[PDB]
Order: C-alpha cells, then structure tokens, then sequence
C-alpha cells in the first residue's frame, strides 16, 4: 500500500510523483480529470468501490458517461467552481449509486499539479 492518507493537506504533491501501480496502491478511491470531467486516470480503489474497469473508462466524461448522479450543484456544481477559481480544494459527503449498489462516500476534489488535471478522491464513509 502506498503511505498517503485521504485528505491529506499536501496530497496533491504525493500523487503528482506517481505512476499508475503507485496510485492503484492508495487506500482511496482516485479519479483525474480535467476540466472538462474527462477521465485522464483511475485507480483500482476506485473501481473496486463502483465497479467500473479503471482500465476502460479513461476517457469518458464522469459527469456525462459514468457518473450522472454527480452532475449536481452539490458535486459537479462544486467543481467547476474550482476549476474556475484555480484553486480547487473541497471535501462533502456524496452518495453514489448509478450501477453500483447506493454507497454512502466522503469526497475531496484538489487541483492537480499538472495542468488542466484535477483530482476526485473517495473513500467509503
Ligand atoms: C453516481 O452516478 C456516481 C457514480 C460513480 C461515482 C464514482 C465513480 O468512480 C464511478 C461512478
């Protein structure tokens, strides 16, 4: 397992020296999209909590394809606001239940280092 903490004040520059093993290794969920909502990288946490292939859905939009029930002011609504802003760094609680059983979650959306990248990080709540 990687040593990195959900919610971790500096998680941004931890997972900006990862590889695609190094972030399958987290103990979260971990979504990168840019901002647009396309999907640049998604990790096995993740799919192992939604049951989707992280192999397969880089590049759909998870907004649009994968995850509709976060296109919401409450979830989409708070990205792209900080997506505008430039300085996306949020935390709420969200349910996510399109294709998956209904799953009670903690989400934290951060800007990324690399341009136009933003990541979604979810653990089970
Ligand atoms: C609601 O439709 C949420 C769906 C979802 C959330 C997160 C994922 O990684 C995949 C689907």
């Amino acid at each position: 397992m990687e040593h990195v903490a959900f919610g971790s004040e500096d998680i941004e520059n931890t997972l900006a020296k990862m590889d695609d093993g190094q972030l399958d290794g987290l103990a979260f969920g971990a979504i990168q999209l840019d901002g647009d909502g396309n999907i640049l990288q998604y990790n096995a946490a993740e799919g192992d909590i939604t049951g989707r292939d992280p192999k397969q859905v880089i590049g759909k939009n998870f907004f649009k394809d994968v995850a509709p029930c976060t296109d919401s002011p409450e979830f989409y609504g708070k990205f792209k606001e900080g997506v505008a802003s430039g300085n996306l760094n949020t935390m709420f609680e969200y349910t996510f239940d399109y294709q998956m059983t209904p799953t009670k979650v903690k989400v934290h959306m951060k800007k990324a280092l690399s341009g136009d990248s933003y990541w979604v990080f979810v653990k089970r709540v």
